């Protein structure tokens, strides 16, 4: 599923991601934009053999199981395919675990490089929340 900007913001708010660990809704929408372009089916392989999955490109090296990342962990205890669903629940629950791991949203390199320090409120500007 390819979300609309305000549609995703609404969905993220519903699952309690807005202001989670102090990160406002615009930070999460912006992260999604640059990680996946709002596409829940996005996948990307990394040089180390692991793979990033879903709307927030969650990495199989640590967080999910995809059956082909040898040294990896499954810290959210899910198949990586669950992060590709139309329904963003698994992605939101896993992101909440990631953002609490110590490094905040810096875990997402696109957030750090393309959202951090910017006017992230723009990403939910105009939405009915
Ligand atoms: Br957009
Ligand atoms: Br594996
Ligand atoms: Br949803
Ligand atoms: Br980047
Ligand atoms: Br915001
Ligand atoms: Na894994």
């Amino acid at each position: 599923k390819v979300f609309g900007r305000c549609e995703l913001a609404a969905a993220m708010k519903r699952h309690g991601l807005d202001n989670y660990r102090g990160y406002s809704l615009g930070n999460w929408v912006c992260a999604a934009k640059f990680e996946s372009n709002f596409n829940t089916q996005a996948t990307n392989r990394n040089t180390d053999g692991s793979t990033d999955y879903g709307i927030l490109q969650i990495n199989s090296r640590w967080w999910c199981n995809d059956g082909r990342t040898p040294g990896s962990r499954n810290l959210c205890n899910i198949p990586c395919s669950a992060l590709l669903s139309s329904d963003i629940t698994a992605s939101v629950n896993c992101a909440k675990k990631i953002v609490s791991d110590g490094n905040g949203m810096n875990a997402w390199v696109a957030w750090r490089n393309r959202c951090k320090g910017t006017d992230v409120q723009a990403w939910i500007r105009g939405c009915r929340l």
